[PDB]
């Protein structure tokens, strides 16, 4: 797609009250109706690392950000990285699921450091597209539409 360019944005999740055992970490995304995708990475500052997984989101025009899918952190799109990686099994769980309606939310299990899980991040990339290969970047509209991101501290 025509990338305008990415944002990097840094986001403090917020725990979900639920009978789950498990401690459930969501990632704010605002409400903009831009042709963009959002592309989430959890952080573990405790442990310096992050979460072997990436979550989309996909909004437009008329559409608002749903969940689009999630995919495993194979490789890096961003220069390079080869870091230790965190696994399911080792007490963090995101839900990749379409049909929950949380995808997106990190799962975090008691057998993980709850010190570590305190220390949880939410790293956002918003990346608009467009059809005008001629471009390089978003207009002062969308700009104004992602500006609800874009005052969002920096993280990248």
């Amino acid at each position: 797609r025509h990338s305008l360019g990415c944002y990097f944005k840094g986001i403090n999740p917020t725990k979900v009250p639920s009978s789950d055992p498990r401690t459930v970490l969501k990632c704010t995304l605002p409400d903009v109706k831009v042709n963009a995708s959002w592309t989430l990475e959890w952080v573990v500052v405790n442990l310096h690392t992050s979460v072997d997984v990436t979550s989309y989101y996909e909004s437009s025009p008329n559409s608002e950000p749903r969940f689009l899918r999630a995919i495993l952190n194979f490789t890096p799109m961003h220069g390079l990285r080869t870091k230790n990686l965190l696994k399911v099994k080792d007490g963090f769980q995101v839900d990749n699921s379409t049909d929950n309606g949380n995808g997106g939310n990190l799962y975090v299990y008691p057998n993980a450091t709850t010190g570590s899980a305190d220390s949880v991040r939410c790293r956002l990339r918003m990346c608009p597209w467009t059809s005008n290969s001629k471009m390089t970047a978003p207009d002062e509209e969308m700009l104004r539409k992602m500006s609800e991101v874009l005052n969002l501290p920096n993280y990248g």
